């Protein structure tokens, strides 16, 4: 059954008449399953990961505004958006906070924003060619599913390289940056409750929870459990230590 | 280059030691691309489309409530949800309607709901084993991307069988029932404006537009243009003909 090696051998490296071959078998209608595999294979091969600029691989950029000249640049922007989205969701909550603590909330929410700008909304997480302690991918653009929140790794071994294909760039939209300790369900509200407590809040902790890879797992959609994460915040890290 | 035929030949029909083979090459770490193709192949093969009950293929049902015993049944429910979702979105608009026409809107919105219940929210669209003039798939469960709204067919030839795999069932979540004439952008508001007109509204027309395959294209995420569909409603079908 060692057969396969010879198969993965030819179907991996493109630049051949294989691309112009698989396409023919596709045009020439076939069974649903065979058509699938064939469509997938063409996808797998019709790729150009190495290209970085719109000039050398404009296909990738189809549909993206013009400001986007570089791939890393777009993905960086994309990541910044999800995270900026989390910051918005956090402000929207100021209303469900006690009017008495509503001021401090905004004060705290302001600090988190400065720090976010200070780090450029962590857009660094999606762009290869960034410090290795910042990116979530290999310098080639390969991301690995980190498995569901309640597991150590991805049992299916999901991966994806949004950099070498237009469809690939779009599928990455389905990959989620999932909060281990749910942000809406638990972190934000705990944040509110902590600010009303009276003790000085260690907002940096909530920052970690809300916008950092410390509490974010990058998962493929099949590893995004939409069920409740039965986790809670760390009682001991919520408030700033009183220096006795 | 006719090679491939021999390849798609072995990689399509499972039930062999091939499954227990590809898995080994996966465990035995490899290059990112080879690992990809390999992970995908395992996916492609680890399938059981023919199974219909939770009893004969419980793997598929992982994560679904217990009430769901049958596959078609779940997918039917799933479809009904998207469509019921469109009905909600339509009610939520009653507030942005003139108070004077706000009553009729609810009257009309009521009629559409009766008809929807009368047809079971068209959940029929997703379940194989339904009248051939109702399903969007083959009796085996195969759906074909109908390409973007502004095109006749899917150039990439996207297909998917949510019935033979858990991950497959979840990916179908990314496949969208896209309104050709945008519902929020154009149909709903036209509906509101038409009800304020004074002439008798042919609400059945808007029904078609809002909940039927007459105005819904089933597209893979890569064929869901989120750009504006520069279309408008048919001026001549909005109002009921005055019998002269
Ligand atoms: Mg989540
Ligand atoms: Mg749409
Ligand atoms: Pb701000
Ligand atoms: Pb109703
Ligand atoms: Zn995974
Ligand atoms: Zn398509």
């Amino acid at each position: 059954v060692s057969d396969i090696t010879r198969f993965l051998s030819v179907f991996n490296e493109p630049h051949a008449g294989v691309i112009q071959a698989a396409r023919q078998q596709l045009s020439d209608e076939q069974a649903p399953l065979r058509q699938k595999l064939l469509a997938d294979l063409l996808h797998h091969v019709s790729q150009n990961i190495t290209a970085e600029t719109r000039e050398q691989d404009p296909s990738w950029f189809e549909g993206l505004e013009s400001r986007f000249r570089n791939k890393s640049g777009y993905l960086r922007y994309s990541c910044e958006s999800r995270i900026r989205g989390y910051l918005r969701e956090v402000s929207a909550y100021t209303s469900m906070v006690d009017e008495a603590a509503q001021e401090e909330y905004l004060r705290v929410l302001g600090s988190m924003c400065q720090k976010l700008k200070s780090v450029q909304y962590n857009g660094s997480y999606f762009d290869r060619g960034a410090e290795a302690s910042s990116r979530l991918c290999t310098p080639e653009g390969w991301f690995s599913c980190q498995g569901p929140f309640d597991l150590e790794s991805c049992l299916s071994k999901h991966s994806i390289n949004p950099y070498g294909n237009r469809e690939s760039r779009i599928l990455f939209s389905t990959w989620n940056l999932d909060h281990i300790i749910e942000k809406k369900r638990t972190v934000v509200p705990t944040l509110a409750e902590a600010i009303q407590d009276g003790r000085e809040v260690n907002w940096e902790y909530f920052y970690s929870l809300l916008f950092t890879a410390e509490n974010l797992k990058l998962v493929h959609i099949a590893c995004h459990k939409k069920t409740t994460h039965k986790l809670e915040c760390d009682r001991s890290r919520i408030y700033r230590p009183q220096t006795g």
